[PDB]
């Protein structure tokens, strides 16, 4: 809680609680959070057993996807591998070395970002080309995958939009297949993201169950022992858990904000918590607020960033000079010390939210497994969000504590600041074996 | 179309087209909307057939109610009555006396406006106490009769809200009844509009099977044939048409005006062509179009009325200096000649839509009957919007000439600026016969 | 578990063992089932806080109606009372005396059963006349009553029908009203149970929370805690229970009957745990498994009630010549040693499988209030179906028992064979006070 | 209509008219069943615009695939090809050979028929191989194709269920790479027709634009010439429209029988008006009409077939002794002549009601091109249903003749006994050129 106490105006005051009470949260929500995603995920369960290869939207709105690892990677091998990143705010591209131990080193020196997939892999090819001079690979899409090697996609979340043209944009085609004309082993972030903290952590903690991805999405994998009654071969699986729909609270902003966009009706959850729409609410409660006191420039589309959010903050300087120069060099208002308050106030809010439901997510994955009470487990967590803002660590962690009250020290949360990039190579310590 | 060529700035014109087009409605669109009304229609009256006093929502989202008058009246007797209105902007009490042919007379000098019944109800009776110094009655509202003099609602829409006390607000119980404490034959408006198009014309024109009211409020009121099959007594059928659901175009300023209001996720169709909400759709609309160059008083709710807007439609001055009066008295903005263009534009565009939509739903009903071939039968339109504005009568009448080409000249529209305070009385001519 | 080892078909046992298997019940089932109806009932009282007149089925598919009982009686009074009953398989008249304590006496001698409401009610004023010769009212069925005085219905429940003609029959009218033609306080079977609970016990046992019906139909009252917060005026609401829709399981036989109803897609919970359809299930499986083995009579519809399933239930003969009687007179099929024992099997899993959703009903309820663990509270049972059975009443103890296993002796059950007929004569116990 | 003067029993009589009544279809049911399929068919092309990969079966049931085909063959050309067939109640293989013109010739002699993908294409190359002996393929299943030489499946219609074992059945991969391990241009059957009705016919009829394939399946394909609006590169769209959902009457033999399915709750339409399912719904009904004076075999499933149907329809014998030895070799009862009218009544009023569907289906595809009050145009008929029953063909034309009355003769219904077999082949004549 900020609780300035600069005098501000008396009205001014009113119209910024009822936007903050418009973002209130509180845990008779997150109770029923809980038991609905849980609620959710049997379902999906029970339902992919059925059909191994349709969704079916009117029944669990996850799309719980298989992931053909089944082996969780012990650590100890070796072995120079290069692999492709993609699906971030930049793709990478890493030449990684492995350690007979947990220890692991790589270059990933790296570049990135009416458009059709040739010139996009094309650029692709030159890139890795151009690194080349001194397997597998990674797409941050949802991807229906029937084996390892190979792997084709639904559609194209996150906002990316590939150019429409007769040359038939990459969704709906296999990716290994496509790959190949440019230049193994697909994965995606979540799964990465779990594997890659297997071969680092050990000998210390409890075994990691959940992979959790924070940044430009929101996405999940986990461990599940009853792999083999529901049908599919795989010992961890995808949720895509970007698509949850049933009765999380929507401000009228989330509706506007919902109404411009091209993957409508559709990603829901993802549209609260995740970075890529968090400066644009932001941007959006601030003019409700300010009232015409705006510039011309807070009326414009995607002009303020989830990383001056992170700015705005972790903002510790004595006076708040820091947070201006944001707001000088985005905005061109010069703003004055009764609304510099709101801005602090109204980034709180959101980012508080967004870190409650994703709190109440972690949670809830973990209360499935009911292996909480017997023994203890670690939970890997990774993204933009998480480890590049620290203010965020700390809201996250006491939401998460206030939730699973009783059994807390028995989920550990470990950041996982290598990233998928570390997955990606370390998916062939189970194809190679 | 306005098309107006003073020169104005090149990028505020982009800010207009963008929600100009927003509102478009094309004839493809009615083209569809006429075919949902109908099979909604037959569906409705299918459901009467199986509960006749469950509504289910979720199939006809119409409650096709029952209207005891099994007798269109001939128009020829006479006596006096008094009746009372309510419903409207403010309701009315008409001491009527009627001739042995179509003319009628009335006195109707009446005035009108945590509450609960009792003062409400003490208000009606202080107010007919007062005018009785020198029947029937009508309840502008979702009612469920069970025959004549008995009648019951279910909720209070329009925007109306009765306060909240132990006291039981007037909804869930018999107006009849609640009547008799302050002090027959309650009916809705629109059967009263069907009723006084009745009476008053005669001998030249074909008779009247359709009774719309256009204001405040919008309600449809039909003549059926098959009413035997259907199990329920009463030759017209009062369609509860601010209810529509299934695909009426939303922009976003719909959603959030939707999410500001009472009856939430219900009366869909009535937000969108009804005067209680036309004002403030126009006020919405003027702000992200002028984009921090409005006033501090712009961004108050409920400042602009749809009496201003008519006003503004009906701007026939040499100078726009009349709604220059308009616009400085609501909002003490001194346009210039460059908003005022947008003013227009904007009115002009959201009423457009409403009376498209309307002549639709006119139309649609009219199809109903299948009467419209072989015979010509006429249409009693009422409302504050319709005989109270110049500028929609010829619009509706394009847009409806438009809609049902071939057969046009078979359904005529009789304006019946009588209202349903004869038609009050008039519901005497059946029940005493 | 049955289980005979008489030598029988080896063919003739699969016919059973599937059937059997279609009728299975695992409690991994019903601690899903308990969750399912726990949050429906919550969700319930969000709906009433909205609007406390509509019903909107696709949220709540419970009608969470309002018993406007404001005081659960002390059950220090006296006072003779007349009364009359109905809704069960026949109506009832009770001519009663209250004592200064829990005792109470009743004399109740009466009689009972294109058809309307005037030859109808004018039975009951011939029976109420004739028992005249040396208050309350109850009406079994889901009434919508504003106040304790007024009462109107809905539909027609139970199987019951009454005739189609221009005279309206009883769905649509308030009851009070059309009594007094023939000829107080009307209230339902599940109230009336739960005050009936009240005055008869004392100074021994917990308070009393919770009024089951389970006999010709199966509703719950229950008494709830936070009647100040949702708004409306009474202790306890009066939950329409027979209409849950969620997952219940559904054999083929369901479907089928479900079809041949005239409350079609409704009442779906009803029509497996409720007395007036378990005789038609069991005859219906008696086909399936016979195959073409059976009678002329057995495919007759309406030929064996659950007062015989009952006698085959409690049969301990040393021979099982008693259930022979039943079959005999039933289906004049007489039946050999190897298909008694199918009879048998099928009546004991279609009762087993109704007594476990019901005790799952039941918990639900329970675990609602949340007193549970602080305290402990009684549920009062009423019916034809638990206490005309002695089979029906240790099975509901068990699988009850089973369900909320740690807090198990804290919910008493009480047998209140006294019935609705003497909640009746109560009611004036709180209007006259 | 059959009508037998034959003295029946009097009871019978009624047994059998309730279940005709229950079969019965009228034009007030097809004459919304052709709007609603109208409307399906125009919100899937738009939602096909929306999202050219997802299926969303909440809205638009069908998933109206796209077939690459840019070029309806004119029909003059040579070769010889190879080519696989494979769907029906037996799989294919054809040598065929083209002429200068409409003339074409083939070979194809071939046979076909816990279990894998490995056999089962075993089994296929070892059929091959064998035919080799002296391009094109045909998968008759849902497949979403990226492009022509690609295709890959969903799941498995028709009843058709491969084995279920960790060597991951068909469905999930594309069939043109699972192909060559065993050993082009993958199409379906309704594009098979609709390509073999261009080749073949020529110079007097109008060209042809539906495909409909009644058989095992039911589907359709037509052309479409707003193709390049709704953005999918292909002259014509293949409908999978044995998916329809909305209002379909169904009677409780339906719905026990899609209980006991795999593919529940999908397939709705198909499971009415296919080959498979008819002789097992006329076996439904031939019990409980007998009610008991059936034999043991008539209770056991798959004792019945659609070619047992067609003879028994197809009776013109002096006596009834042809359809007396079906009757006998398959269910061993020797019916007397009060019998073998109620079969041959049930046989007619089932397949009647297929027909009268199946041609609603085709009127409705031919109103949307709405090119039929222009010019005229032709549709290919395939299937064993059609062709290979004449009874059939009859009803077919008539309940089409009465649906679209006026403009009957611009729809010229052509049999196309070639089958897709030389579609298949002919496919070669646009990817070749």
């Amino acid at each position: 809680t900020i609780k300035c106490d600069i005098p501000i105006n008396e009205e001014l005051q009113a119209r910024i609680n009822k936007h903050v009470n418009q973002l209130r949260i509180t845990y008779s929500t997150l109770e029923e959070f809980v038991d609905n995603f849980v609620y959710e995920l049997k379902k999906g369960l029970e339902a992919h057993r059925r059909h191994p290869n349709l969704w079916i939207p009117h029944e669990c709105s996850f799309k719980m996807l298989d992931s053909c690892i089944a082996d969780i990677p012990t650590g100890q091998e070796k072995g120079t591998y290069y692999a492709i990143d993609f699906g971030g705010t930049n793709f990478r591209a890493v030449r990684a070395s492995l350690d007979g131990n947990g220890k692991i080193k790589r270059d990933q020196e790296t570049y990135s970002l009416h458009a059709t997939a040739s010139q996009l892999f094309d650029h692709f090819a030159e890139r890795i080309k151009y690194i080349m001079g001194e397997v597998g690979f990674t797409f941050s899409f949802p991807c229906t995958s029937p084996s390892i090697n190979c792997s084709i996609l639904i559609d194209w979340t996150k906002g990316f939009e590939t150019g429409r043209a007769t040359n038939d944009p990459v969704e709906g085609r296999d990716v290994c297949k496509l790959m190949n004309d440019a230049f193994c082993c697909v994965v995606n972030d979540a799964v990465g993201t779990l594997m890659s903290c297997a071969y680092q952590k050990g000998k210390t903690t409890p075994p990691c169950y959940i992979g959790i991805i924070l940044g430009t999405g929101s996405n999940g994998c986990y461990y599940e022992p009853e792999w083999k009654k529901y049908k599919y071969s795989g010992k961890i699986i995808n949720i895509e858990l970007g698509n949850f729909d049933k009765d999380l609270p929507l401000s009228p902003i989330d509706l506007v904000m919902d109404w411009h966009s091209a993957n409508r009706s559709r990603q829901l959850f993802e549209k609260m918590i995740s970075g890529a729409y968090l400066g644009e609410i932001v941007r959006r409660f601030m003019v409700n607020v300010l009232q015409s006191a705006s510039s011309e420039k807070m009326w414009k589309s995607d002009s303020f960033n989830s990383e001056l959010g992170s700015v705005v903050l972790n903002d510790t300087s004595p006076n708040f000079e820091e947070s201006r120069k944001v707001a000088k060099d985005a905005w061109d208002m010069d703003f004055t010390d009764e609304q510099i308050y709101a801005l602090r106030k109204i980034c709180e809010s959101v980012y508080n939210r967004s870190a409650a439901l994703a709190a109440a997510a972690i949670a809830a994955i973990a209360k499935r497994i009911k292996i909480i009470e017997h023994s203890k487990f670690s939970c890997g967590v990774d993204g933009s969000l998480f480890v590049k803002n620290a203010w965020y660590c700390k809201r996250l962690q006491e939401h998460l504590k206030v939730i699973l009250a009783d059994k807390a020290e028995n989920l550990i949360i470990i950041p996982a600041d290598d990233g998928s990039g570390k997955g990606a190579a370390i998916t062939a310590a189970v194809v190679s074996q």
